[PDB]
């Protein structure tokens, strides 16, 4: 069936506003991670995170942006420089029924959904809520704002699998390209970063709280005392295009996407159980007949987690563990925006041949011995990678990505 | 590639706690609505809702029900019913990387996106907040909170398009059959009933609120005098299934899916274009060698929703127009569940052969004009069914179903 190639990236994380930013932080293994006086004053025992460093204002029309949430912000910025890093005129992509967009976020907006509650409890009522809130708290709230303002035309919604969301977006943006239904389609998602959301996670104790005083040192996937995982937020975008469609407007390609699986641990609520990751990447890994050089791991740095995405690697390719680093170390977990960001951070090394380390790995954990975790920036040609996606309800993605000749 | 069928359903809405109580509901064209007193002390205008009346306590087990919010118990008690339906145990479709799930709804929970919220501020934070707002509040509480019970093993997420969410659900179902992933997939949706999201509307000047003293008149799709949609809670859940493994276990085939749209407008954040839905019934009725009998329109009972949509099914059909009626008259809107419910009551009509009615038309709009709006239970032999299903962001989904040859 038909290829899907990757031919424009875009970007708005917390270790970089685009390509070249984030590309230096990877290779200097540079924190995004902040103390976080939002999250203090909300009554949270975590308090950091890892915050976009940029003010949106105007940088979206006003008619455009009225009706959006930080998550569609941030999708929406990623998009503009996925557009032009792919060199997509207007009359290209716009107003064509064969250009599509799956593109979502994990929560929404927890902002502006207790806004609205807020406001219509107070002395103003409906007149507080004002008529944009729908836009901003539903959760295609992604998709719509990026769908509508860029005349897209083709498939248009959002995939929603907590911190595989994004990823699964990007995964069925191929099968619409594998079914022949569309020639490109945009992939992504966005998250926003607030306490209304990160104080749920924290009273489930999913975030790190006893590193405070060290921010930077807080997300450590891998060291023996993680203690939870760093909130983020942000977004990302790719451009997902048929094979022979890019080739003929003589597109730059950064890579095919060879593998995609997805399925299921029907297991625990919030834990993983290791055997749905291991189906996960067999699946993505069928066909390939290429080493994987790179795996860019979920590594969310929590206790039970990193364990088990540890064991699901060892079954998967025993003798043969390819290299692995986990970003979400010096980033944090941007959850519905994690998948494609790592699928960038991944396409990034690929592109420039290099390894970005797992860093904060003071002390290696026990189970991760003979693996090959790398820790320091190495320099390397690289032609498959793969990035791991997992989330609650036993949800998994994976997605491998190689180098075209 | 591969056919797809659906074999089983299950619904719980405000005309119907089951396929039973909802088929009476249609014949007898009852309505749903009925005034809701929580509406009206939370200062709202609209003060009817189309509510599930069902006592859910003790349904769902309580280890089980501790992680999810109103929206995952309707599409759990759908599922429920769904399986059984189905004829499906769960040595067949438990612990199976071929049988997967997709469900969404269109928000989430915002009534324990608030609650979290509302505990977090109070004087004991987080202990107040608990351990179980995540799994609630996510947008992919849906898919993650059945998908993990009922051991799903294959392909586990949410599509959220707003209110064509759990009709991309199913269209993405076939897809997955067609690209033979998976031979049975349970698709879906669900969406609680608040005010917390229910004034977001409101202040939106969506809802209707002139007819609060006759809720059961307050939705009138395509009557003259229509002023907004009724909002309304529920789920629903269809097993869809590749043919031949349908034909091989002796199951019942309520229908083929010969048909699935999925447009973009482009155009405007909250009000339909025409144009995508044009294009969206045109894709869902590309190959279909057969006229459609009946169509179960989006019908959302407000003023522009309900003219842009009668163009289109004019300039799609326009002579040659199909029965035509808006269940929404009856049943509300429920939102992120509207697309599977809407598809079930449209099934039902096809496996019952009759045309629900098309209530509170008291002055039919001049759209409308040359038309066939079925407005009287009439007893039909339909062979081929049409369901549409728009939502803000511009997007569109349609469906195609008809008898088994
Ligand atoms: C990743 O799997 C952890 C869960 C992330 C879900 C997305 C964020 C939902 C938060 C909603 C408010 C509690
Ligand atoms: C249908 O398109 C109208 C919009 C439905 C959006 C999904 C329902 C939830 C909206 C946000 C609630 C906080
Ligand atoms: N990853």
């Amino acid at each position: 069936m038909k290829r899907a190639v990757i031919t424009g990236l875009g970007i708005v994380s917390s270790i970089g506003n685009n390509q070249q930013e984030v590309l230096a932080s990877l290779r200097e293994g540079r924190s995004g991670i902040t103390f976080s006086q939002e999250l203090k004053d909300s009554g949270m025992r975590s308090h950091v995170w890892g915050n976009v460093k940029l003010d949106t204002t105007g940088l979206i029309d006003r008619k455009v942006v009225r009706f959006m949430s930080d998550a569609s912000i941030y999708a929406f910025l990623s998009m503009e420089q996925a557009i032009a890093d792919a060199g997509l005129s207007p009359e290209a992509y716009q107003n064509n029924p064969r250009v599509g967009l799956i593109a979502g976020s994990g929560g929404g907006s927890p902002r502006f959904q207790v806004f609205g509650a807020d406001a219509m409890r107070g002395p103003r009522g409906l007149k507080a809520v004002g008529p944009y809130v729908v836009t901003k708290a539903m959760a295609s709230g992604v998709s719509a704002c990026l769908a509508t303002p860029f005349k897209i035309h083709g498939v248009n919604y959002s995939i929603s699998s907590a911190c595989a969301t994004s990823a699964h977006c990007i995964g069925n943006a191929v099968e619409q390209i594998q079914l022949g239904k569309q020639d490109i389609v945009f992939a992504g998602g966005g998250e926003e970063l607030c306490w209304e959301m990160a104080c749920e996670f924290d009273a489930m104790g999913a975030l790190s709280t006893k590193y405070n005083d060290t921010p930077e040192k807080a997300s450590r996937t891998y060291d023996a005392h993680r203690d939870g995982f760093v909130i983020a937020g942000g977004g990302g975008m790719v451009v997902v295009e048929e094979l022979e469609h890019a080739l003929a407007r003589g597109a730059h390609i950064y890579a095919e996407i060879v593998g995609y699986g997805a399925t299921s641990d029907g297991a625990d609520m919030v834990a993983p159980s290791g055997e749905g990751a291991v189906r996960c990447m067999k699946m993505a890994m069928h066909g390939v007949d290429t080493p994987i050089d790179y795996l860019n791991s979920e590594g969310t740095s929590t206790p039970v987690g990193d364990v088990k995405e540890l064991a699901a690697i060892r079954e998967v390719f025993g003798d043969k563990s390819p290299a692995i680093s986990a970003t979400k170390a010096m980033t944090g977990h941007s959850l519905g925006a994690a998948g494609v960001q790592e699928a960038i951070y991944s396409l990034l090394m690929l592109e420039h041949g290099f390894i970005a380390p797992s860093i904060n790995i003071e002390e290696l954990d026990e189970q991760a011995a003979g693996l090959n975790i790398v820790t320091e920036t190495t320099d390397r040609e690289l032609t498959t990678v793969m990035s791991n996606s997992f989330g609650f309800g036993g949800t998994n993605a994976t997605l491998v990505m190689r180098k075209l000749k």
